[PDB]
């Protein structure tokens, strides 16, 4: 899904921290 693409940004949250 294309909505899952937005979930990829969530993986950057813990990586951005």
């Amino acid at each position: 899904r294309s909505k899952d693409l937005r979930h990829a940004f969530r993986s950057m949250f813990p990586s951005s921290e």
